[PDB]
């Protein structure tokens, strides 16, 4: 019924945020989005995000370095999405697409230049003003 997904705005030395794009596979190029994933049973939201970032990007993050920013809340035909967004400017590893996905570091004021899922878009506005 209610799906909880956590996401992260990873910030580099130059105030670029990382967006990722699923591979084109057998059809067309997908949308740009914040890295993240489902919050699973027996995991805190922070644990889930930390694991997602390590699985997807080989980026290593400490819970004390994840800061709540905002959340999105979005109705779909068959479930409700609640999506907490964290920011993180202190992490270890070099982001690489470990699941064959595409990576793009984008200056914060430029994020709304890129096609993004409808749910991710209010989150972009919050990032610009912070
Ligand atoms: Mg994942």
């Amino acid at each position: 019924s209610l799906l909880i997904v956590v996401a992260c705005a990873l910030l580099d030395q130059d105030n670029r945020v990382l967006l990722t794009q699923r591979p084109e596979g057998k059809s067309l190029a997908g949308l740009w989005e914040f890295p993240g994933g489902k919050v699973e049973q027996g995991e805190t939201p922070e644990a889930s995000l930390i694991r997602e970032l390590e699985e997807e990007l080989g980026v290593h993050v400490q819970a004390d370095n994840l800061f709540p920013l905002t959340f999105a809340s979005h109705g779909y035909e068959t479930f409700h999405l609640l999506m907490p967004l964290y920011f993180c400017s202190h992490y270890k590893g070099v982001a690489q697409g470990r699941e064959g996905q595409n990576l793009k570091w984008i200056f914060i004021n430029d994020l709304d230049k890129y096609p993004m899922p409808e749910a991710d878009k209010p989150l972009v506005q919050v990032l610009k003003n912070f």
